[PDB]
């Protein structure tokens, strides 16, 4: 017992599994569980300070296998896991569930075997998975990790025998490995008779029986943990696409352990613990150099955080667990429950402060979350201190988030104005290699921007089930060279199959001094998906198939500048004096022409032509996205009540037939309020249309 | 008429549109279905010279909207198309379906507005895609075009204003553009009064109609066929997984039309023709230098083959309309129909000849489609002259392609073991950028060929609905620092989600020399779709967690070596002799750990753990996987008609039921025999089933 005298039990002491894991840097996982109370703690505080929270506003049950296999709830000491897996269902009051909410905690125990996977671990995660899955609820897996278990038949090691070409001479070679009578009997001794596959041989009278293949008697050596690894990865293909899934990288993670971090998809690496494939040394024996220093060179958050595979970086672990527990505080309860809703003091009811101005640059941020002044706070469009920006590490010409809007949390995507500038760190396996310093141009889409875009709409769908809005201000993808070769094509396509597959409504707002042509209006259109997706332009956007200049150059040409002049009161002589005159307005009858064609441009012309729903004014925008928005969630509501009992024109037209005849169809608030008021008396109608019978 | 004297009508002069085209490198829209007609009757050359064809083995009817806006077909003369958009529905009689198999070609007439998208075509391209979509039908789009249509509002042109800071120097600035009354009263005259949006304003007595938008009466100007361009982004991303879908770049593919050869998926570009967003002059403009001197800097084969967008280059019009219908005849006639089988000279019922040797060098080709050597044909695995690659110009690392085996087609991956070379342009934008050349090891998935290989399956999934064969030998991801910063383990999880949603057999499959490591097995184990995945390992491959000098570096270290010593027959002049013998035979007694490690990764420790269905014989594998295959597909099409009508184990549990007591469950080509015998008998049964009344 080290150290004595202390005013408490040492628990380092009373489980030295604690004091391991705490020597390889990780929270022991028996502890993890206290970490979420903190968590959900502070989420109080910082919801209502003056509430008064007692213990059983959190309940933390482990959940281990039975006799038949099957998942049960159990209180027990720590470390009397027989397997490297543990999990957790944890009950929790949260602002948004004050009643509780729930969710599964799976993670790998460092300190059983390095935290390896072997198959009884690659069972026990995937029958937490299903637990899960079958309940709606979220996982959070918390990664701490070896990869897939490694192992020889340590029974054969002191047995075999080898088979040498010169008895006298072993640096000459030898032929095969054998047992010998005696060694099979040993084997047959202990029950491990099929640990080897042998083919009976007879060398000058002895008898040699052959290894042709090592089994082994102890399961999880090799391709059983592979099998297992294939299993555990398939699982998390699917968790992804059913509920919310989310890891927290709280000390190496590898191989398998790395693949489950990206086809979760959400993941917070802790900084200094590593997400690799391969070791540094084990790629320095198949490089034959010392190429590479240590594993965070390989997979730490300069590599991961930079590259997207990391949504989120945090300095330890609760800061880690803070940041789950706020994630998941923007996610339903259960998969299809709805959006939780959270009214802060910041109401609905106010217009947007922040407006940005076409001379100055500012940051997309302000527009979103507000900003502090010299002489005072300028809200934004959302909700103050409701911003939860993910994948701020990568792709920086995009800013992706969650926030809430008078209450209501959606996913945000806005585009940064400012130019991005990202490192491309030296290959150390190549010595002709050195650092590259990326430029992008702001308000362009580029590979890394377009495939962002793509995550972010597919992440806020799956899993998170949110309503979206998309602050639509791109000039179009970049056509360059080196672009269109970095196949900017294909993450462009990706934006488009996200947006088909979208759930829950979709905001496009064009926003002041913003802009939409050719090329970024396509991947962003509502036609893409009708059922979802509504377009907004700002009174101060713009929007055509080219920029201004652009329009000129094809359909404002010399010729129609010069029939132009012929606005202006103005053989050998005559032809250098016209010439003279051609030269000198020439400059200003180039802007007439570029304010000809912006005209066009205009959110008017958007109106006419039926491409956009509205025209709004940014000021506005907040209290008429928070009625549109409500309204929207309350329809989607009942046309999926409909669903369990036709196409979806009918089935709204059918629900809007029930508003009585007075409540105006194109009035957001009204069409929310009755249904708000009626959901009780809408669902005894829903109830009585049980007349149905058909073949 | 140029020229004169000709033996037949000069077609160019009949039709001066054919000649626009011509001028402008492309078949001309109307030629297309001779093109096919052409293709399809080589088909038949190549498949039995001695078959007999005429005119009526394909029928090509025009597809037009009636007054309804519903497509039928007519019988026109060429040039009478009222919009750019021209559609096709052939019925081709093929060596695969001599019955007869239709599809749909949809082409832009480049002769028509410069094969611009302006909103008509948009409605008639959609129509058209929605109308193959409901038949099952395959899509072909013929890509000729300028992208969306661009205009200004030409009647405002002549009539606009400006009003002047100084009236008499007009380089001093302008306030607004203007209409006067007069301008005003020519509008009303033509009925185009809601061609602007106008304030009036009085300014020394004259009124002034201020221009505050620019509408236009021509549709097809601007937004509206931004619109319609996101539309066919919509439906096309649709049609993928829906229909087979196609595309061939015949002449320039511009901003819409860049992203539908990318929506399709499947492209085929003809070489000198480009896939752009932006041109290089526009791009220029932008730069401020003249950074790019052509299109095909910026998409032509050059990029868009070595990239992956397109699939496969072409010389012309009708070697790309032959590669299409080549690609064609492994897709069924439509959604949901069987693959279709075609037997050729070489038969299910011969071993396998090429073998690869693990002292020698092999395509991996010469496996799949075999070899022409001095003393003969050595036989693949695969039919002769069956394997048809694509993304053949990227990541050459996996090969991929359609086969048959004895008929039946299907999708197959593989390994190329050589050492692959890609030369990354240098970036014409940027001084500081020379030309790179990337190495990449044989075996080893990287970023391109583990996105390459989930492309591969989810094309071999989509529209074409084959089963797949991956001839799986990989020893694992590079875990390098920089595939891991280009995302190596995105990629990697994209394989995962693509065999997650396979819906046809897949056989995986070590072949001889071949290995399957840590993190090449996860991703491709069976457990990921018990449903459709089945995997087997040659005799001669191998599989573990790690390679042979990985396990020894782990689990064979130098106590255990020493401990091994002891084997061997051999104070101060001791422990420096000790230490000479251990340096002696440190050598051989390494030889002898890894071949103790080899021994625990071969196919009967696989069998014996249960990680694969059963090991194999390469001679063998065509006559094993043909009856398998057979069989799988028999079993595949019983399952779903009991769907029509519980889980999959219940399913083909009670279809099994079915067979008779002497039927081996495990004989594929008795069972697959059985089936094929009683198809009209179990459909009787399937019937009879039809007592299903279930709340
Ligand atoms: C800064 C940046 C912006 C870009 C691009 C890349 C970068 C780096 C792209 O590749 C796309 C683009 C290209 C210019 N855009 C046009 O509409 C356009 C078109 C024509 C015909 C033009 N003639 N003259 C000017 C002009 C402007 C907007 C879209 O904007
Ligand atoms: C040529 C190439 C091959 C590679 C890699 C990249 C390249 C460039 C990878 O990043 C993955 C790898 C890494 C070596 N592999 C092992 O199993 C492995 C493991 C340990 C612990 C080892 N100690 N000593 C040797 C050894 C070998 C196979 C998988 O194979």
């Amino acid at each position: 017992l080290r150290p004595i005298a202390t005013p408490y039990p040492v628990k380092e002491w009373l489980q030295p599994k604690r004091y391991k894991a705490h020597l390889m840097g990780t929270t022991y996982v028996y502890d993890f569980p206290e970490l979420f109370r903190q968590a959900s703690s502070s989420q109080w505080k910082n919801f209502s300070a003056d509430v008064k929270l007692t213990d059983d506003f959190f309940i933390s049950n482990e959940l281990i296998e039975d006799e038949n296999g099957e998942l049960t709830e159990v209180e027990r000491e720590p470390g009397a896991n027989a397997i490297g897996m543990v999990a957790f269902k944890i009950t929790v009051k949260t602002p948004e569930y004050p009643r509780g909410r729930q969710f599964v905690v799976v993670a790998n125990d460092i300190t059983f075997k390095i935290g390896s996977f072997g198959p009884q671990e690659d069972e026990f995660f995937n029958k937490v998975t299903e637990y899960a899955r079958k309940r709606g609820i979220p996982r959070i897996y918390l990664a701490a990790n070896s990869g897939a278990r490694i192992g020889m038949a340590e029974e054969i090691v002191p047995l075999f025998q080898v088979a040498w070409n010169d008895a006298a001479n072993p640096d000459k070679g030898f032929q095969y490995l054998y047992l010998t009578s005696e060694g099979m009997e040993t084997l047959k001794k202990f029950d491990k008779e099929n640990s080897v596959l042998t083919e009976r041989t007879v060398i000058n009278g002895e008898e040699r029986f052959v290894i042709k293949t090592i089994i082994g008697s102890e399961d999880g050596l090799g391709v059983e943990c592979l099998r297992g690894s294939g299993l555990i990865a398939g699982a998390t293909s699917r968790a992804y696409h059913d509920i919310f899934t989310i890891t927290l990288v709280t000390c190496r993670s590898v191989g398998i352990g790395a693949y489950l971090v990206r086809l979760g998809q959400r993941a917070i690496q802790v900084e200094g613990q590593p997400i690799i494939l391969t070791g540094a040394s084990a790629l320095n024996k198949v490089l034959g150099r010392e190429v590479y220093t240590s594993n965070l060179q390989l997979g730490g958050t300069q590599i991961m955080y930079n590259n997207g595979v990391s949504h989120l970086t945090a300095v330890d672990d609760l800061a880690g667990v803070e940041k789950i527990v706020e994630w998941m505080s923007y996610v339903p309860a259960k998969r299809n429950m709805p959006v939780p809703i959270l009214e802060t003091k910041d109401t609905w009811d106010r217009p947007v402060d922040f407006t940005p101005t076409n001379d100055e640059t500012y940051d997309v941020r302000w527009m979103i979350e507000g900003r502090e002044t010299e002489s005072g706070f300028e809200y934004g469009l959302f909700d103050k201190g409701s911003f939860f920006e993910t994948l701020s590490g990568w792709a920086k010409g995009v800013v992706v988030g969650r926030a809430r809007l008078g209450g209501i949390p959606l996913g945000v995507i806005g585009v940064e104005t400012r130019t991005v500038e990202n490192l491309i760190p030296a290959d150390p396996a190549n010595p002709n290699s050195a650092e590259t310093l990326i430029q992008q141009a702001g308000q362009v889409w580029f590979p890394n921007s377009a495939f962002k875009t793509a995550q972010a709409i597919n992440d806020f769908n799956n899993g998170e089930q949110l309503p979206m809005m998309i602050l639509a201000n791109w000039r179009g993808f970049s056509g360059g060279q080196r672009d269109m070769f970095n196949e900017v094509l294909k993450y462009g396509s990706f934006i488009v199959d996200a947006l088909v597959d979208y759930k829950q409504p979709i905001i496009i707002y064009i926003p002041p001094t913003g802009e939409l042509r050719g090329g970024s209006w396509v991947v962003v259109d509502p036609t893409i998906n009708a059922d979802q997706m509504e377009m907004y332009a700002d009174v101060n956007a713009r929007a055509g198939v080219l920029e201004p200049e652009g329009t000129v150059e094809i359909k404002f040409r010399r010729e129609k500048l010069l029939d132009t002049m012929n606005r202006l009161d103005d053989h050998q002589q005559i032809s250098k004096q016209l010439a003279d005159r051609e030269r000198e307005l020439l400059p200003i009858y180039g802007q007439i022409s570029l304010q000809f064609a912006d005209l066009h441009d205009r959110s008017s012309r958007m109106v006419a032509k039926g491409v956009i729903s509205k025209e709004l004014e940014w000021t506005e925008a907040r209290r008429f996205f928070f009625w549109r928005l409500r309204r929207r969630l309350n329809e989607e509501y009942l046309i999926k009540r409909l669903s369990h009992q036709a196409s979806r024109l009918e089935k709204i037209a059918r629900i809007r037939s029930w508003y009585p005849a007075s409540v105006d169809h194109e009035d957001d608030r009204q069409v929310a309020t009755w249904i708000e008021e009626n959901y009780k008396t809408l669902d005894d109608k829903l109830k009585g249309l049980k007349l149905e019978s058909f073949a």
